[PDB]
C-alpha cells in the first residue's frame, strides 16, 4: 500500500438515509470512526488474505472504540470491527498488526477534531447549505492538507448532504497528505 484514507462519518446525517427501521447514528452529534482503508495506486486495497480478527489483541481498547468506532447503522460495534478489519486491515498486516491498527485510528481521531476546526469558523453543522471549498480550505488551514469530501443525495429531494470526511496520510500512518477525490458537488447541506 502507498497511502491510507482515515474516514470519518456523520452519524446523523448517514442515518438520513435509512428510511425505515432504527439507526443508532440518529442520536450522536460528533464524527465518528468509519474506517481506515490502505490505498494502491489510487484505488482501495480490500479482503487482503490475513489474520483472523481477535478481540483479544485490542481489549485495552474497547472504551475508546465504543465511544469513536461505533457502529451507527446497528447495535453491534464488535461486529463492524471484525468487519473493517477482514476488508480492510488485512491489507496493512505487513507493517501494522490488529492491535496498531485500531490504536493508529484511535489516534488519528483523538488528532483530527472536523467540528472543532469548523465550529469557530461558523462552518458547523446547522443543517444548511455550506460550499465545498469553504470546507476543504478550512480543514486545510488547520491540518495543512486538502481532506476529501464525500457526499450522498437524497432519493426525496435530490438534495446533497455531507456524510463523510477523509483525512488521507501517507504509508507511514502519521504524514498527512492531500486527498485528491471528492464525491461532493460545489454545495450540499451540513
Ligand atoms: O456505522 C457503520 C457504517 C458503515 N457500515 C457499513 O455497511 C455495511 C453493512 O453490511 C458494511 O459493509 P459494506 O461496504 O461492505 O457492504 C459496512 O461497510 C456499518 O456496518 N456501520
Amino acid at each position: 500500500f502507498d497511502s491510507f484514507w482515515f474516514v470519518q462519518q456523520w452519524p446523523p446525517a448517514v442515518c438520513s438515509f435509512q428510511k425505515s427501521g432504527s439507526c443508532p447514528g440518529s442520536g450522536l452529534r460528533t464524527f465518528t470512526i468509519h474506517g481506515l482503508w490502505p490505498q494502491q495506486s489510487g484505488t482501495s486495497l480490500t479482503n487482503c488474505p490475513g489474520s483472523p480478527f481477535d478481540i483479544t489483541k485490542i481489549s485495552h481498547l474497547q472504551s475508546q472504540l465504543n465511544t469513536l468506532w461505533p457502529n451507527v447503522l446497528r447495535a453491534n460495534n464488535q461486529q463492524f470491527w471484525s468487519h473493517e478489519w477482514t476488508k480492510h486491515g488485512t491489507c496493512s498486516e505487513s507493517t501494522f498488526n490488529q492491535a496498531a491498527y485500531f490504536k493508529l485510528a484511535v489516534d488519528m481521531r483523538n488528532n483530527y477534531d472536523i467540528i472543532g476546526a469548523l465550529r469557530p469558523h461558523a462552518a458547523g453543522p446547522n443543517g444548511r447549505t455550506k460550499s465545498r471549498q469553504a470546507i476543504k480550505g478550512f480543514l486545510k488551514a488547520k491540518f495543512g492538507k486538502f481532506p476529501g469530501l464525500r457526499c450522498r443525495t437524497d432519493p426525496q429531494t435530490k438534495v446533497s448532504y455531507l456524510v463523510q470526511v477523509v483525512a488521507c496520510f501517507a504509508q507511514d500512518g502519521s504524514t498527512l497528505i492531500d486527498c485528491t477525490r471528492d464525491t461532493c458537488g460545489a454545495n450540499f447541506i451540513f
